[PDB]
C-alpha cells in the first residue's frame, strides 16, 4: 500500500506528508486540491499519442531550411532488419501517407522517438533537425509500444489591522534592533509599521501592537504580512512572510512563531510564505493576531496620446502616479489594448476594496484581452512578483492554455519558476503546469528534472514544487514512474563517484587516474541499471559505460568526462553519448542561459534567421551539482592558442579550422558556419550583459561551430570578437572582406530581430535575474537588457549603436584576452 508514497518521496527528493514546516494546512490542502486536474486530463488524454509523444510543430518551415529540400522531395530510410530500403516523399505527406509502401509504426533509429499523427512529416521536429545539421532520416518499421505501459496506479470589519509583536528570539547571536511590519501586495507595499530599537540580545520581547491604517476589509487576498528584523543607518538580517488571507480566504487568527530565513534587492526567495524548516539555527519572531471573510470611452487628443506613451513604454519604464492616476481613470479605453494590461493593473489600488470591486468588474469584461493573439511577454509580465492578484494572474495562465506543446517546452523552466512569485501554493500556473505536463511526456519528463532541480537547491520553495511534483508523478503513467527512478538512481550513483573523486586531488596525479576508473568499474557492476534515459535528451537511452573513455579535467572543480554506450541497438552510429558531472557551480544559472539562447533561436526562426547556435543540454539536478551535454568534436579557443603557444597569434584558429576540414567544400562551410556562430553568441551575449569572456570558455567544433559554455561566471570588451576569430573572417586591424560583412550583415539583423521582442526578452531576463540569480537582482542590474537593448531608440540608431561595439573589439584585439592571466 504505501509503499508507493515511499517511492514517490524517493523520486521528489521531499517528503510532502511531513507536517514539520508547515502552520496551516495550504500544502496538504493543494495535495487535495490537485487531485481534480490530474485526474480529468489523465482521463481525457488519448493513451497512444500519449505513448508516442509525436513531437510536432505547427510554425513554417523557415526560409533557410526550404533552401535544403531535393523540389518537394525528401528521402526517408526504412530499415527491415540487416537491410535499409530508402523512399521517396513529399514534405506534405503524413506518416500514413509514407507508410503505405505495398499493425506497424513508424520509429526514428537510436532514439525512443516517433513519427505519427496527423501532421506532415515537416511538422515534426526530429525531421527539420535532420534538415538543418543536413543529415539523412532513418526509422524503422515498429510494434507501437502498448498504453497498459503508462496505466496510472489508479485509486468585513472596519477595524484598522492589527498585529501584535511579541519577540523576537535567536538560539545564538552588536548593537540595536527594531521589527518592520509591512502589508504587501506585489512587491508594493501598501502600510507599514517599525517597533521602538530595543537591544540586541539572544531574546527580544516588545509585547507592542502595531496598528495600521489600512483596514480589514481594505485587505486584499494575496496580501502578505512582512516580517522584517533590522539592526543598526541600520541592515536586514531576516525576513518572514505570513499570507493575511489563507486559501480558504479565510482572514489570519492566533499565535504564530514563525522561524526565519537570513540574509548574506529583488530575489523571489523574498517572497516565500515558507517557513525556515532549520528551527535550531534561526531567528523566530513571533506574533499574535485578533480579528470573517471577504466576498468575490471618448476622450482628448492631448491625453490619448501621453496614454498612448505609457501602454507604449517598456516593462521595466517605471509609472509614475500621474502615469498610474491617467490608466486608472481611463481604465476603458486602456482595457481595450491588451498591451497596457500589466501596467493598468499595476496602477490598481490594492489595499482599497471598492478599488479592487472595481478592477473586477473591469475583467468581467475582457473580450478584447480574451480574442487577442497569444502574447508570452505579455503574459509572462502578469506572472511575475508585480502581480498577486489571483483574477489577473488567471487571465495570463488563460492565454497560456492556448500554447501548441511546442512552445511550452521553450518556455517551461521559466513559466516553471514562476511559480515562485505565485502567491498561493494552489493556483492556476501550477494545475497549467501539472496538465500540459501530463498530457505530454516531453514536457512531463523536463517538468520532472525542472522541479526536482529547485526542490534539491531551495529551502524557500520546496515545499511548493514538491506538491506540485507529487501531483504530476501520481498520473504520469507506471512506464515513467520506473523511467524516472532509473535516473534518479544513476545520478545518485554518478554523484557520489563525482564527490568522492573531488577530495583525493590538489592536476590529475597518476594513481587517480585508476581511483575514478576503479569506481567506474565497481559500480557498473550489479548496481548501475544496464539503461537509462539522458535527462537533458529524453529520446536517447543509455547503458553501458565506455570506462576506456571517461575522465576528470585538471581545474579546480574536479568534473568528471563521462561517455556512454547507446543501449538500443538500432542506432547506426557508434559516436557514444558524453555526459560531465559538475559539483562546485549552480547549474540552474546555466539552464536559464541555455534556455533563453534556445528561445533566440525560436524568434530569430521566426524571422527566417539562423545563427546555429549551441545550446546544449545542462540539467541541475541537485545541490550545486548537475549534468552537461558534451557536443563531440569540439575545443576550446584557448587549446588552439595553447598548442602553438605565452599570449596570442592570428593565424592559428583557421589554421585549425583547414587542419581539421578534409576537402575545401567542408572547409568554406565551417568559415561560413562560424561567422554565423560568432554573429549569435556575439548578439546574444551582449543583449545578456555575458560577453565579456576568457577564451577557455568560447568553444568551437571541428565543423566551424562557435559556442560559449560555462555561464556560472581592469576594463572591458562588449563580447569576445578576438583578432583570431577576424583572422578567419579575413580582415585584419582595420581592414574589411565579404565575409566581415556578412557577419555585420547578420550580427545587426540578428540583434535588430531580438529587439522585434523587446518587451518578451525584458521580462525573461527580469525573471531569470529575480528567480536564478541570488547575487545581482538590482533594479540596476536588470536595467542592463534596456540598454543593451536600446529601448526607446530606432531601428536605424541601434545599429549604428551595435557596430559600435564590433569597433570597440577592433581596437581592443588582445588587451581584455591578456589580461586574466595575471
Ligand atoms: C572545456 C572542458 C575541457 C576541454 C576540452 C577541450 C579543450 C579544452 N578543455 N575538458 C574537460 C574535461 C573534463 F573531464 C571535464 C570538463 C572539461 C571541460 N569543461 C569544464 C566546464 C565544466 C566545469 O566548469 C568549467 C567549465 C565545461 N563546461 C562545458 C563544457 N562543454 C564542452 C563540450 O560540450 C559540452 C559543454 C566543457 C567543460
Amino acid at each position: 500500500s504505501q509503499a508507493f508514497q515511499r517511492q514517490l518521496t524517493a523520486l521528489i527528493g521531499y517528503d510532502v506528508t511531513d507536517v514539520s514546516n508547515v502552520h496551516d494546512d495550504e500544502l496538504e490542502f493543494t495535495r487535495r486540491g490537485l487531485v481534480t486536474p490530474r485526474m480529468a486530463e489523465v482521463a481525457s488524454r488519448d493513451p497512444k499519442l500519449y505513448a508516442m509523444h509525436p513531437w510536432v510543430t505547427s510554425k513554417p518551415l523557415p526560409e533557410y531550411l526550404w533552401k535544403k529540400i531535393a523540389n518537394n522531395c525528401i528521402f526517408i530510410v526504412i530499415h527491415r532488419s540487416t537491410t535499409s530500403q530508402t523512399i521517396k516523399v513529399s514534405p506534405d505527406d503524413t506518416p500514413g501517407a509514407i507508410l503505405q509502401s505495398f499493425d506497424f509504426v513508424l520509429r526514428v533509429c537510436g532514439r525512443d522517438e516517433y513519427l505519427v499523427g496527423e501532421t506532415p512529416i515537416k511538422n515534426f521536429q526530429w525531421v527539420r533537425h535532420c534538415l538543418k545539421n543536413g543529415e539523412e532520416i532513418h526509422v524503422v518499421l515498429d510494434t507501437p509500444p502498448d498504453p497498459a505501459l503508462d496505466e496510472v496506479r489508479k485509486e468585513d470589519c472596519d477595524r484598522k489591522f492589527r498585529v501584535k509583536i511579541r519577540g523576537i528570539d535567536i538560539p545564538v547571536l552588536d548593537l540595536t534592533v527594531f521589527v518592520e511590519a509591512n502589508i504587501q501586495h506585489g512587491q508594493q507595499v501598501l502600510c507599514q509599521r517599525r517597533t521602538s530599537p530595543k537591544p540586541f540580545t539572544e531574546e527580544v520581547l516588545w509585547n507592542v501592537w502595531l496598528e495600521f491604517s489600512i483596514k480589514i476589509k481594505d485587505l486584499p487576498k494575496g496580501a502578505l504580512l512582512n516580517l522584517q528584523i533590522y539592526c543598526g543607518k541600520v541592515q536586514l538580517l531576516y525576513y518572514v512572510n505570513l499570507l493575511l488571507i489563507d486559501h480558504r480566504f479565510l482572514l489570519r487568527r492566533g499565535e504564530y512563531v514563525l522561524h526565519m530565513w537570513q540574509i548574506s534587492s529583488f530575489n523571489a526567495d523574498k517572497l516565500t510564505s515558507a517557513t525556515n524548516p532549520d528551527k535550531e539555527n534561526s531567528m523566530s519572531i513571533s506574533i499574535l493576531l485578533d480579528n470573517i471573510a471577504l466576498p468575490k470611452a471618448e476622450m482628448p487628443n492631448q491625453l490619448r496620446k501621453q496614454l498612448e506613451a505609457i501602454i507604449a513604454t517598456d516593462p521595466l519604464n517605471p509609472l509614475t502616479a500621474e502615469d498610474k492616476e491617467l490608466l486608472w481613470h481611463f481604465r476603458y479605453e486602456s482595457l481595450k489594448h491588451p498591451k497596457a494590461y500589466p501596467k493598468l493593473f499595476s496602477s490598481v489600488k490594492w489595499g482599497q476594496q471598492e478599488i479592487v470591486a472595481k478592477t473586477y468588474q473591469l475583467l468581467a469584461r475582457r473580450e478584447v484581452w480574451d480574442q487577442s493573439a497569444l502574447d508570452v511577454g505579455l503574459t509572462m509580465q502578469l506572472l511575475d512578483c508585480n502581480f498577486s492578484d489571483e483574477n489577473v494572474r488567471a487571465i495570463a495562465v488563460q492565454k497560456l492554455e492556448s500554447l501548441e506543446d511546442d512552445d511550452v517546452l521553450h518556455y517551461l523552466l521559466q513559466l516553471v519558476q514562476a511559480v515562485k512569485f505565485e502567491p498561493y501554493h494552489d493556483s492556476a500556473l501550477a494545475r497549467f503546469l501539472l496538465k500540459r505536463g501530463l498530457r505530454n511526456k516531453r514536457i512531463g519528463h523536463f517538468l520532472f528534472w525542472f522541479l526536482r532541480s529547485e526542490i534539491a537547491q531551495s529551502r524557500h520553495y520546496q515545499q511548493r514544487f514538491a506538491v506540485i511534483l507529487e501531483a504530476y508523478l501520481r498520473g504520469c503513467g507506471t512506464a515513467m514512474l520506473h523511467d524516472f527512478t532509473q535516473q534518479v538512481q544513476v545520478i545518485e550513483m554518478l554523484q557520489k563517484v563525482t564527490l568522492d573523486i573531488k577530495s583525493l586531488s590538489a592536476d590529475v596525479s597518476s594513481q587517480v587516474i585508476s581511483q575514478l576508473k576503479q569506481k567506474l568499474e565497481n559500480l557498473q557492476n550489479s548496481q548501475l541499471p544496464e539503461s537509462f534515459r539522458v535527462p537533458y535528451d529524453p529520446g536517447l537511452k543509455a547503458g553501458a559505460l565506455a570506462i576506456e573513455k571517461c575522465k576528470v579535467m585538471a581545474s579546480k572543480k574536479k568534473p568528471l568526462w563521462l561517455e556512454f554506450k547507446c543501449a538500443d541497438p538500432t542506432a547506426l552510429s557508434n559516436e557514444t553519448i558524453g555526459i560531465i558531472f559538475k559539483h562546485g557551480d549552480d547549474l540552474r544559472q546555466d539552464m536559464l542561459i541555455l534556455q533563453i539562447l534556445r528561445i533566440m533561436e525560436s524568434i530569430w526562426e521566426t524571422e527566417s534567421l539562423d545563427l546555429c547556435l549551441l545550446p546544449y543540454g545542462c540539467i541541475s539536478t541537485g545541490d550545486k551539482i548537475g549534468m552537461i551535454e558534451i557536443v563531440k568534436d569540439a575545443t576550446t579557443i584557448a587549446k588552439i592558442q595553447q598548442s602553438t603557444v605565452g599570449a596570442f597569434k592570428d593565424e592559428v584558429l583557421n589554421h585549425w579550422l583547414k587542419e581539421k576540414s578534409p576537402t575545401e567544400e567542408k572547409f568554406q562551410a565551417a568559415v561560413e558556419r562560424f561567422v554565423y556562430s560568432c554573429a549569435g553568441y556575439c548578439v546574444a551575449t551582449f543583449v545578456l550583459g555575458i560577453g565579456d569572456r576568457h577564451n577557455d570558455n568560447i568553444m568551437i567544433t571541428e565543423t566551424g561551430n562557435l559556442f560559449h559554455i560555462d555561464f556560472g561566471h581592469k576594463e572591458r570588451v562588449p563580447f569576445v570578437l578576438t583578432p583570431d576569430f577576424l583572422f578567419v573572417m579575413g580582415t585584419s586591424g582595420k581592414k574589411t572582406s565579404p565575409h566581415f560583412q556578412k557577419f555585420q550583415d547578420i550580427c545587426v539583423k540578428a540583434y535588430l530581430a531580438l529587439r522585434h521582442h523587446t518587451n518578451l526578452l525584458i521580462i525573461l531576463f527580469s525573471m531569470m535575474l529575480m528567480t536564478g540569480m541570488p547575487q545581482l537582482t538590482s533594479k540596476e542590474d536588470i536595467e542592463y537588457i534596456r540598454d543593451a537593448l536600446t529601448v526607446g531608440k530606432n531601428e536605424e540608431d541601434a545599429k549604428k549603436y551595435f557596430l559600435d561595439q564590433i569597433e570597440v573589439c577592433r581596437d581592443k584585439g588582445w588587451t581584455v584576452q591578456f589580461n586574466w592571466f595575471l
